[PDB]
């Protein structure tokens, strides 16, 4: 019988409530008990606080407003005010002093995840201080997980004014006996009960839970860690740069602060960056997750040339300069993981910082072209059936839903062997036709790849490993130098292609080179170890790339 | 005969040259003429700064090599370096010391201008140093205004090898008798001299100006001042992002640093702004430009409530919530002006500060309908005459040409009079079928606003205009309230619609509002005065936004 659910956000979604500063303040500087609410409640319906709540007005025409009612308050009550009060002080102190509450959202996520449709209903004020971005920090978090936000001062209502849970009902296309609503402040529980909506007075959190679970029957609390926020594409701003005549480069963006240029491998897309995306722009970065050339909505020439690594980096460096960008950090996995090595190698003052996830960098041998190289690892040969323009293309494209259901699979869960695939003539020989479904990835996050792929399919992508001779030649300049800015590398335990001793032998080549490891990690690192990945990176970006 | 045109960087494209910086470090420190060159040089083509040009080696591997060659020269030399005696230093000191010589590219400028296929030549680094980001700013800035960049280490030749020139001749697909090549060392243009290239040592900028004045038969020096940097449409990157199911907003996007969004009026485009974008993006700053509701590539619905100025606004901030901004800097002209005052009254959390072209701030009048209002002023008698739906449309996409040939018009230049258009019945009555070219665009410019008004035509802006009485209830919210977020006002002299004037009672509601004036400045602020629009957001983004 439930079907929505409504948090408040000072006091549930929010903590600690800026109510309880105003104790601690009291207290803090032994003023009367009670006396910084006396004068923030002053005049009810026709006080200062309600027209800010309402929106009458900003944040700061209120400040002085509240100052005079503590000199009416601390006057009647026959008590000098501290010297140097600062009421702005206290509300700059109090409003930077809240974080969301985890356990809270992660509650209202779950219950969104089930069906039920959430809302933020909070009393809230146009905040015009210098500190506001703060603020409006907090609530962009908190409003991309809720169908609605409905603050205060947008609508012209208060809690506990009986109008605005109308309009809260009518905004939820819901009747009244199926809201929950969680307030940490009686008062505006009574008209959500006079309605008959459930109520939980929210005081601790995890008691608050566990009144929700029970009505709501779903569990709540003690469940298991949830996957950091995903992307869905359509709620993306999506970018488009043509780098020269023939070609356009698609990115997708989030974020502000300094760049950073997400660089996926083969045969994947921006999408296989899609829990580092929100994570970063969160952490304080501006996002660009490439569709790197051959995939996606980027263009994909059919000519071989036109994927060897000196085009592909200067078309990278172009993408720099048609957006404005001096530089960016670069972050590549797989086939991209070497790509943003050779950037750092050819043009280190248009990388601000370098990672890999997975892909060590391993430099040419001036001695024994690629071709000897390859063959030498059993584990490669897949590399040579890449080989002849139109085999591999044709086995892939044959069934995407196969390839990628194939392709994208936790350590336990492998159905191919990379081994000796030349002889069986073909990747999937032995492998299933309809295969199970991954832990890792849903029929939907299956299916984007899809359509994807649809649009060039695998020339392009499959194009990459054709230019071994052209990449060795080129590379070969590269020998007499050094990876001097900051580096990070990023091993996955069971890459059983990429494996983490491939790595062993880089600080000869960047001796400053910082290091990640995943224990339980297969080669899809990103989707396969998101929460890791994401701590990893920030970390590294937060102390290196700053 | 002249075709091409070649620029030196260090020492004729950048200045002051760092070979300079040399022999003043030498003096200061008071060590033996010439002793930092003679380290430099050492070795010839086998030494280490052939290498570093070569892009044999990285900047910073370089640096250690260098010392010890002073050393070298020091011990043959028989005097001590100084204390603390530090290359790194030095050439920190000098990189970030040099800036780019204004009459020089602007000359480089112009000859493009007419035609030459221009070039920079220079002998150049791997720069890996912590600060690399200054130079890699540097030559952002100037290889945009080039067909080519020809880097030593990026080619693996040096000045004065004669490869090079073969190279240099190669990529610019002329012959050595077609190009002139300038540069301020000597064995630099003997080479160049040997093909039959002409040739200018740059001692001084003027002189060498002068002479390639003479040579190309085109004036350089004492030119007029040229036009901000402007867009090329298809070298920018485009932006879209679903603001709801509907409604899909465009912007184009440049530079980085705090955001910037550009708000531009009616009936208008990004491209309004292409003489403000570079010019942002240069100074520090990620420039969004939009297509706002109804115009280019953004959406247009039909219905008119999609045009009000709270669904407007509603709207932008969820483009910055997809796009990850918490705040940006607002600035509208005209339209534009109007939807971002209404921005900072309404979500002030999100605006970080808010600035007006020619749009002065008016707040609603409670007591008098907007209706009664627009009759009240003749000037706004093309108001009026917008309301019906269909009747502007069709005068105004009858002939695009013709429209903005005849709106975009410098002061001088006016042959519409929005004086009683209702009366006359249009907007073009006694207006020409062909009007001549006005000063300021271009006929190339006014096909780009031709072939955009051809995706969605009129109604959509016009809506903008249909919407009094919603925008009037709306607005009366805010009578309450004041601006108190960083404001600029700028107001053009010779606006014979938005005159300065309007702006007069602005204190009253924005008491901390700094302002800007533009003499002989028509209503279409930014192509009629780029360089003072530029001058004025500029600098008021520096001290308010930062
Ligand atoms: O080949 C590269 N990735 C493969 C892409 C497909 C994947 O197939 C898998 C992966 C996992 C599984 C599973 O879990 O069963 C099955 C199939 C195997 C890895 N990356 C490079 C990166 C650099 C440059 C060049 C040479 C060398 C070094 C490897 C390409
Ligand atoms: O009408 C608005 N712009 C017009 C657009 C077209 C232009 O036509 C011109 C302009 C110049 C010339 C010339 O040089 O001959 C000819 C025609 C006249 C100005 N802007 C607003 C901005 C706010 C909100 C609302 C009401 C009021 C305040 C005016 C719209
Ligand atoms: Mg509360
Ligand atoms: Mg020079």
């Amino acid at each position: 019988t439930l079907r929505a659910a409504v948090f408040d956000l000072d006091g549930v979604l929010a903590l600690p409530a800026v109510f309880g500063v105003l104790g601690r303040t009291e207290e803090a500087l032994a003023l009367p008990r009670g006396l910084l609410n006396d004068a923030f409640q002053k005049g009810g319906p026709e006080g200062a606080t309600t027209r800010l709540m309402k929106g009458e007005i900003t944040l700061s025409q209120w400040i002085p407003l509240m100052e005079e009612n503590c000199r009416k308050c601390s006057e009647t009550a026959k008590v000098c005010l501290p010297k140097n009060f600062s009421i702005k002080e206290i509300f700059d102190k109090a409003i930077s002093a809240r974080k969301i509450n985890r356990p809270m959202l992660q509650a209202a996520l779950m219950l969104r995840k089930k069906g039920f449709t959430t809302a933020i209903l909070t009393n809230t004020w146009l905040d015009d201080r210098a500190e506001r971005d703060g603020l409006a920090q907090l609530m962009c978090e908190l409003k991309m997980h809720f169908d609605f936000l409905i603050e205060s001062c947008q609508v012209g209502m208060v809690k506990p004014e009986p109008q605005i849970y109308k309009f809260l009902l009518d905004t939820l296309k819901a009747s009244p006996s199926e809201v929950v609503f969680l307030d940490d402040i009686g008062a505006n529980l009574k008209p959500a009960r006079d309605l008959g909506m459930v109520t939980i007075l929210v005081q601790d959190t995890d008691t608050a839970l566990k009144e929700l679970e029970k009505v709501t029957g779903i569990q709540l609390l003690n469940t298991p860690a949830p996957l950091p926020t995903s992307c869905n594409p359509s709620d993306m701003s999506h970018g488009y740069v043509t780098v020269k005549p023939r070609v356009r480069l698609h990115f997708v963006e989030l974020g502000s602060g300094p760049a950073v240029c997400l660089c996926h491998g083969f045969p994947e897309s921006w999408y296989s960056w899609r829990y580092q995306i929100p994570a970063l722009a969160q952490a304080g970065y501006r996002v660009l997750a490439m569709d790197m050339k051959g995939y996606g909505e980027s263009s994909a020439p059919p000519e071989i040339e036109e994927y060897c690594m000196e085009v592909l980096c200067k078309e990278m460096v172009t993408f720099l300069d048609k957006l404005g960008l001096s530089q960016a950090v670069f972050i590549g996995h797989d086939w991209g993981g070497m790509l943003v090595w050779y950037m750092a190698l050819f043009y280190p003052e248009r990388v601000r910082a370098v990672a890999s996830l997975n892909t060590p960098f391993i430099p040419a041998n001036p001695n024994m072209s690629p071709l000897e190289s390859i063959k030498a690892n059993p584990v490669f040969d897949y590399q040579l059936y890449f080989q002849e323009p139109g085999v591999a293309e044709a086995e892939l494209e044959q069934n995407l839903s196969r390839t990628f259901k194939s392709l994208f699979r936790a350590s336990d869960e492998s159905v191919l062997s990379m081994h000796k695939v030349c002889e069986a003539g073909g990747l999937f020989v032995n492998s299933p036709e309809e295969p199970s479904l991954s832990r890792m990835v849903t029929e939907e996050e299956i299916q984007f790849y899809v359509q994807q792929f649809k649009k060039s399919g695998f020339r392009g992508p499959l194009n990459w490993y054709r230019n071994m001779e052209r990449n060795w030649k080129w590379a070969c300049k590269s020998l007499g130098r050094k990876i001097l800015i900051p580096a990070l590398m990023v091993t996955a335990e069971k890459d059983f292609v990429l494996v983490p001793q491939m790595s062993q032998h880089m600080e000869d080549w960047i001796p400053h080179l910082k290091r990640g490891h995943i224990e339980d990690c297969g080669h899809w690192t990103q989707m396969d170890k998101p929460t890791e990945v994401n701590q990893i990176l920030i970390k590294w970006l937060d102390s290196d790339a700053r």
